[PDB]
């Protein structure tokens, strides 16, 4: 079986956090990011992947993945998958994209089943010399039942907002 035990809305990164450090990428690392190893409960079988989706404009490209607009002179290199940060998916294009190929809870447990979300800052163009940004959605990640397994009327999407931060460029 499969219950939902996560946040329908969630923030990523702290509130007005503050940032130091073209295209110029922020180093950040998992700071302005979001993580949760228990969104999904499942148990006795149930096979499930990610789907991740960002709904921000694509306003450029870096080694193979999407430069996302926020402003005129900052983006964000995004990254979704399973709960570890190091095993996040790099974020191209706006359509749903398998961002964890999955896994099966063993016949006889239950485990959770949870997803992280990072994003570093870009700076696109520049000028005062911070950069300051405002809560903004970012897009969602949907659970993927396979195997046979079935969501059934459980809630399958959850969204991620990212919290307003500071670039202090000087």
């Amino acid at each position: 079986a499969v219950s939902f035990i996560g946040s329908t809305e969630n923030d990523v990164g702290p509130s007005l956090g503050s940032y130091s450090r073209l295209p110029f990428v922020y180093d950040t690392r998992n700071k302005i990011g979001y993580q949760n190893a228990n969104v999904w409960h499942i148990s006795k079988g149930f096979c499930v992947g990610l789907d991740g989706k960002v709904d921000l404009p694509v306003v450029g490209s870096l080694d193979g993945q999407s430069i996302y607009g926020l402003t005129e002179e900052v983006g964000l290199l995004i990254w979704m998958g399973d709960t570890k940060y190091s095993r996040g998916t790099a974020m191209s294009g706006n359509s749903w994209e398998n961002v964890f190929s999955g896994w099966c809870v063993g016949a006889n447990t239950a485990s959770t089943q949870g997803l992280s979300v990072r994003v570093t800052p870009v700076i696109l163009k520049r000028n005062s010399s911070r950069y300051s940004v405002q809560k903004t959605s970012i897009g969602s990640i949907r659970m993927r039942p396979y195997n046979g397994s079935s969501a059934g009327s459980v809630q399958t999407t959850v969204n991620f907002s990212l919290n307003p931060f500071t670039l202090n460029d000087t």
